[PDB]
């Protein structure tokens, strides 16, 4: 988009930038409702989901990976902590009840998963992951 | 289940397009933080670039914040003179200043539009779009 903006609708449906932005709003939108029920909110699912990935992680290496403000990571982990969802080992990991909470909240995510790839070949989702992954190594100020 | 290997993690388009879409948004309210915008008048400003005339509410679904943030920038752009109130309800046009103060600030964006697609080919964009577009129509609340 080296000469201008975006300036017709159709053009706009090729901007990456709008699409992930719209995409990200109405997706954690909509999570942050379903997770309500459970007491918690998306930067609670997103620890819960990459202590699950990786056992154990620094408090600034789960504010990267969950997507959050260094201080508003620092304040979930020690919320999550006296909740029992977390355990100090400045590395945290899952309790048991960690990992089930994220059990149990799994189906209705699968069920959003789902809808959102309706009409989506498994190849395009593979080179829509791919293309996403590479941007955000691109951009990222956190090699992680 | 949930994603539960880094691998698996790395495939996972809800985490990517939220990692994208939060360290795009910080890096492009830096870089416009110099001249006097934000994200969502910079936003506003793109969306009018595209529809000319949207209403309050519009402008809050297609530069993707608030309603309520939407309406307060929305009057902070009329004092700028980069749009002007129209006579359903709420309706605001582009001014040719508003206008040309997007094309004047574009080369910022379009330098870290560049940056965000390194090594990535034209047709992968394009795939990588056409995915995330269907997605907005699966899951999106506003038709517009």
């Amino acid at each position: 988009w080296k000469s201008g903006p975006p300036r017709t609708r159709d053009q706009l449906q090729t901007y990456i930038p709008y699409l992930f932005n719209r995409l990200a709003n109405r997706w954690n939108l909509d999570q942050n409702r379903d997770l309500s029920d459970h007491g918690i909110n998306n930067v609670v699912f997103r620890t819960l989901s990459v202590l699950f990935i990786y056992k154990t992680l620094t408090v600034n290496e789960v504010a990267v990976l969950a997507v959050t403000e260094q201080s508003t990571a620092s304040r979930m982990v020690e919320s999550m902590v006296s909740s029992g969802l977390v355990k100090r080992e400045r590395v945290v990991g899952l309790t048991p009840d960690g990992e089930a909470l994220l059990r149990k909240i799994w189906p209705i995510m699968a069920s959003n998963y789902d809808k959102l790839i309706e009409g989506i070949e498994p190849d395009d989702i593979e080179v829509c992951a791919r293309v996403l992954a590479r941007m955000v190594e691109n951009i990222r100020q956190n090699q992680i």
